[PDB]
């Protein structure tokens, strides 16, 4: 039996999670973003050819994708298409990847709902606007519905749902994305991530998703900084780390190993899976990138030389968009030889070396009882205006929920909305919710700031 975020996930999904954890320390799966949709040696793509396959002889073990496909911003998604047809093309590539024998993972560089800009547009205060009760919350819900559609469309010909590692709101420790650290307190981020899990799982019924959380990189092995944004054991299956470098220096490598063993330890302690969710040469390996000498093998060596840092299930590098920006070396790139050596190394696993990932029979541990206040989120700023307090109680039968605004200037009696939260209108420092449930009396406290 294993601790899995979706206690009622399909058998294949539970199996993948089991497989990923057992692979740790034994071998690491190599992954590549848009491996069959973007390539410099493949010619027009159709989801069946890859630069990785062409330069190493085998497809990557992990096929990474992104909701930008749905938006029609990245192939096979097309600008002219409706999100529904893009979704159809998206599922087709996942099915094909599954057929080839790889594991699928989906990240989400979500469009800025407020400005109409990209994921890089950090103006608009979009993170708070997208939180439950926010002005553009309905926009996020609709976006998540399309993802739920994608999850449902990802099925083998026999109808079996294809498992997918979903990794939303990544690299939030930095501020280059609108869901970054400068646009929302750690608490606001946690509610965004938590809502995303609950909405897809508890409201849409998605059951072939494994949830990954990777706040970024360069934590120097500091558990406290790494977990400051942590969504919680009940919301994460895979603990990630995103790190790029163009120096190849011993300092970089030392820092990397520190970070990699940190997540492996946290993972083992919690009985979860850890993985090098994103890695690569900064700026890529092409024209606008760099060619650190033997970067791939040096990084691999450092990883497998450490018994703890090697306990990570997979490592995915980025897409091969064009000559100026690509992460997997192709003929003409100085790092090609080194990358091929990295691929030939016994410790790195590719598609053909991944078998029986979805054939294991593991039981899902019962869902753990949790209670959290979706609004106002911890760390949020509350204006004098009228708001709604919403509390989420999952993994157990709830009879009642109460909230006390201390500083006890108020006491509210909530009512279930009949899908997700227990709410009550509130007209404005400490907000504590107490829910009388079958698992007993559960409470949680959020500290908010007044405007
Ligand atoms: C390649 As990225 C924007 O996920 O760091």
């Amino acid at each position: 039996t294993i601790a899995i975020v979706d206690a009622d996930a399909t058998a294949e999904t539970r199996s993948l999670l089991s497989y990923l954890d057992g692979v740790r320390g034994e071998g690491i799966l190599f992954g590549h973003q848009h491996t069959t949709s973007f390539g410099l040696t493949t010619g027009p793509t159709d989801g069946t050819t890859s630069d990785v396959k062409n330069v190493t002889g085998d497809f990557p073990a992990v096929f990474g994708w992104d909701t930008l496909i749905i938006e029609g911003n990245e192939r096979p998604g097309l600008a002219e298409n409706t999100r529904d047809e893009n979704i159809a093309l998206f599922a087709d590539y996942i099915r094909k990847a599954d057929a080839i024998g790889g594991v699928n993972t989906v990240s989400a560089h979500v469009e800025n709902f407020v400005t109409g800009g990209s994921f890089y547009d950090t103006s608009g205060d979009t993170l708070r606007a997208v939180l439950p009760g926010g002005s553009h919350h309905a926009e996020l819900v609709a976006y998540l519905d399309d993802i739920a559609e994608l999850a449902d469309a990802s099925r083998r010909d026999d109808g079996t749902l294809i498992p997918i590692v979903f990794r939303p709101w990544h690299e939030n420790a930095g501020s280059w994305f609108w869901w970054g650290a400068a646009y929302g307190s750690p608490g606001e981020y946690q509610e965004l991530y938590r809502f995303t899990v609950e909405y897809l799982r508890d409201v849409k019924g998605v059951s072939n998703f494994l949830y990954a959380w990777g706040p970024g990189g360069g934590f120097g092995g500091n558990r406290d900084v790494y977990l400051r944004t942590y969504p919680g054991d009940a919301f994460v299956d895979v603990l990630g780390l995103d790190t790029y470098d163009s120096t190849g220096s011993d300092a970089f490598l030392a820092g990397l190993v520190a970070d990699l063993r940190m997540i492996a330890e946290i993972a083992d302690e919690k009985g979860k899976v850890s993985a090098f969710t994103e890695f690569g040469v900064s700026g890529g390996v092409g024209t606008n990138g760099s060619s650190p000498a033997q970067w791939f093998t040096k990084v691999l060596a450092a990883i497998k030389a450490d018994p703890v840092a090697s306990r990570n299930a997979y490592m995915e590098t980025w897409a091969n968009f064009d000559a100026g920006q690509h992460f997997v070396p192709v003929p003409g790139d100085a790092l090609l030889e080194d990358f091929q050596a990295y691929a030939a190394d016994p410790f790195t696993l590719f598609a053909s070396e991944v078998t029986g990932a979805f054939d294991r029979t593991v039981a899902a541990a019962p869902a753990q009882p949790v209670v959290h206040i979706a609004s106002p989120a911890d760390g949020a700023r509350v204006a004098s205006a009228p708001t709604t307090v919403r509390v989420r109680v999952g993994g157990t039968d709830v009879q009642s929920v109460t909230v006390e605004v201390a500083q006890v200037v108020d006491t509210l009696d909530l009512a279930y909305d009949g899908a997700l939260w227990w709410t009550a209108p509130w007209s404005p420092y400490t907000v504590t919710a107490t829910a009388t449930t079958a698992a007993g009396t559960l409470d949680v406290t959020n500290e908010v700031a007044a405007a």
